[PDB]
């Protein structure tokens, strides 16, 4: 049964197209989950699900339907009983071999215990930072002063265990109001020195956010 | 008029001779500056400095040497009254002609008025988040399953602004105790647009710390 999950909103046709060329392209199964949006059923599920994240002014309404996206994946997870679930952003690009990695779960299930808690990141684990080109400071010896900002590191590709879909569901319904914090941040850099929660990361990876790889 | 700095262990023989080196082979004329360790001298500064930090069970001491070490340059720069300050720290490797940008000012002050706030920065912006090689899980064709242990940002090589200086004592010492962070970590999360602050990046850049290299 299918593993592989992207989340995309319903009307981005041109994402959602370039996902299906991506996948088919290398045979691999996938169904797309249509994201929440800013929207009466995001704040619906918002007070019923993460009262606390409602209240919360640090996320854009934008993330929390973000947010709310991958929590209900996680909970689909549980719901069904299945030993992982691997989630996806819609503006991934595929690396060259990817089909030996993403359509079929046999060299995971030989590996991990899905009991354990870890996340299995697929995607490039450079440190989040873009660039922005500016014309009214001019270069100097053949190199140019662009613009530098941090943003948010990827959640567009990762396998989650079981184990781990349970501890990060724990997790967000906990957190007050004022110790939410984005996505990445909750499920990457906060776990870091947690006692059973891991996170692996794919060296080299397979998948790549297109804006990242400019 | 001597605007770079390195920061260095004193006892770190190694790579002040790779320093040395690499400085002298450009004549780019430079001091180090004795990096703060564990000591009274390291305890003693906080408590004067940045009582907030020496109250911080989240760092380690070497971490808060780190930031005690950049924040007393940055203080330099004010109390001498520089138009701005280079600070690298002592794994830095320069790149071909590094001379132009560090041995010579003119390029900076004709596109800058130091009372802007800003930092320039110098070395690689493509930075690979820390992993950590394992061997109980196999890998799989011909990519390994790594663990992530930190996401760390590279404060090796930037120019810095008197009035950036200026603006970023005034955010160190402004932080709570719960807020502290490494060095690294704080000026990572500084680079934003909804600022005065404005980071800049050297693209390419000049200079990549030797670790960082493979
Ligand atoms: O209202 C929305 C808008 C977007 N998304 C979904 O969010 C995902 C990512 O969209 P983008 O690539 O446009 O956004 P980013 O890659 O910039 O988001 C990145 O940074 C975010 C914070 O700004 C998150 O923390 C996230 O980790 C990370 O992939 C997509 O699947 C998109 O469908 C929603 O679920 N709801
Ligand atoms: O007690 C100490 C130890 C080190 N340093 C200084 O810290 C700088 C960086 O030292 P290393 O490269 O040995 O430290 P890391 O290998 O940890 O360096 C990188 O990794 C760190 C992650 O923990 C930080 O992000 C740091 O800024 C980053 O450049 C050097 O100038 C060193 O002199 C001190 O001031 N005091
Ligand atoms: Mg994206
Ligand atoms: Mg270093």
């Amino acid at each position: 049964e299918n593993k592989n999950f992207v989340i995309s909103i319903s009307t981005a046709e041109q994402r959602r197209n370039h996902i299906i060329e991506q996948f088919t392209h290398q045979n691999i199964p996938f169904e797309f989950f249509d994201a929440f949006t800013p929207s009466d059923k995001l704040t619906d599920h918002l007070q019923r699900y993460l009262p606390n994240v409602a209240n919360a002014a640090q996320l854009t309404m934008g993330e929390k339907g973000c947010l709310m996206s991958h929590f209900m994946l996680w909970k689909k997870c549980i719901d069904e009983n299945l030993d992982y679930i691997t989630l996806f952003e819609d503006d991934i690009l595929l690396g060259e071999n990817a089909n030996k990695f993403l359509a079929e779960g046999d060299w995971l299930k030989v590996r991990f215990n899905f009991q354990e808690i870890f996340v299995l990141r697929l995607e490039t684990f450079l440190m989040p930072v873009q660039l922005e080109k500016q014309t009214q400071i001019p270069p100097f010896q053949q190199r140019d002063i662009d613009i530098l900002t941090s943003m948010d590191w990827g959640t567009a590709g990762y396998v989650i265990s079981q184990g781990a879909a349970k501890y990060l569901i724990a997790l967000f319904e906990k957190l007050t109001t004022e110790e939410i914090m984005p996505i990445d941040e909750i499920m990457f850099n906060q776990q870091i020195n947690a006692t059973d929660y891991r996170v692996y990361q794919l060296n080299p990876a397979i998948c790549v956010q297109e804006l990242v790889l400019n």
